[PDB]
């Protein structure tokens, strides 16, 4: 487990406040504003979750011995409704629990680029009380090619060997503005980010 | 990697067709022919995957920790069409890919005998039947039902604590149902015929 995390004192999950002012605080508020700048962070918490992290490190490590120097790993938003923050901050993102996306690229699970993207309200749907929410989450990204509405897998690399597989699929690879994956621990959310307008 | 693979010169991914009358051979053909021995084995192959091993086997530790003891894995049958086995071999099971009655997951049988049924394993051009023997982390259980994409909680008072898998019968189950990548490890592929 990394060793700048919270002691858990043999629990396996916990949220950690994050203090304005700290670099690893700052360095989130400045990626968010930076497309942002219209909505206020009420918190950021950093999300310790040994078991999402050990599947997540050893997905990550065979993708780095598959592919050979690339840099497989972005850092990327993901807008979500309250009611799925409980089970992203336990298990993760999983496909099956995916919306249709206004502009599909495949069936899997969305992260954007740019956290404007993350903090419209048909993502980062406004609870009762007006806090939307949206995770910084690193993703496997890997080699990436244009999806397309059809997938349930990412496309084969060759049409003549069809299990060697892209990593993920994007709307634009030369302006890539979203990822789509399409496998359990291919993306680990990192930190969940409350705000408001 | 387990003692039983055979040296695979630094490559990550072999099928290695098993040698008949030998001790691994007899112990899997066995396993099969206790419901399916009208059926002729044309060959059994172990699948050495290094990746869905180690994926695999991390859920294995984590699901042991979380149960607080060790008895979380069954070995089961899964019947697919010929088409399905390049994939299987290479990446495993994948809900996202017949009758789904006890939940959108990948399905295991107990008997050889309802795998082997030809909605399942469907038989190629030349009339060759396919059907794995699965190490499957079924762990605490529950019975399953229609529109599943989670096994549910063990106590809706906190909802994120679920099942490790769901069944058609809990008191004597004949099928057990997954949802998550790597909770399901190929360890053998049968081909046979009718
Ligand atoms: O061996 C199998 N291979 N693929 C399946 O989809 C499958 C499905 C299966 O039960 C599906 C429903 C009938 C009552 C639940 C049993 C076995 C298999």
């Amino acid at each position: 487990l990394p060793e700048h995390w919270t002691d858990m004192n043999h629990q396996l999950f916990c949220m950690v406040q994050l203090e304005p002012g700290q670099s690893e605080y700052n360095t989130i508020k400045d990626k968010f504003t930076r497309t942002c700048s219209s909505y206020a962070i009420e918190k950021i918490e950093r999300i310790q979750n040994a078991f999402l992290w050990q599947s997540y490190q050893v997905k990550k490590r065979q993708m780095d011995i598959k592919n050979d120097h690339k840099n497989n790993e972005r850092l990327l938003f993901h807008g979500t409704d309250a009611d799925s923050v409980p089970y992203v901050n336990q298990h993760g993102f999983n496909r099956s629990c995916a919306g249709k996306n206004a502009v599909s690229y495949g069936k899997g699970t969305y992260f954007a680029v740019d956290a404007s993207y993350s903090a419209k309200d048909t993502y980062s749907k406004p609870d009762s009380n007006g806090r939307k929410h949206m995770y910084v989450v690193r993703v496997l990204t890997g080699v990436f090619t244009k999806g397309r509405a059809g997938l349930v897998t990412p496309p084969p690399k060759n049409p003549h060997n069809p299990t060697d597989l892209f990593d993920s699929v994007t709307n634009n690879t030369r302006s890539p503005k979203l990822f789509v994956v399409f496998f359990d621990n291919q993306a680990y959310p990192e930190y969940l980010i409350t705000f408001t307008a």
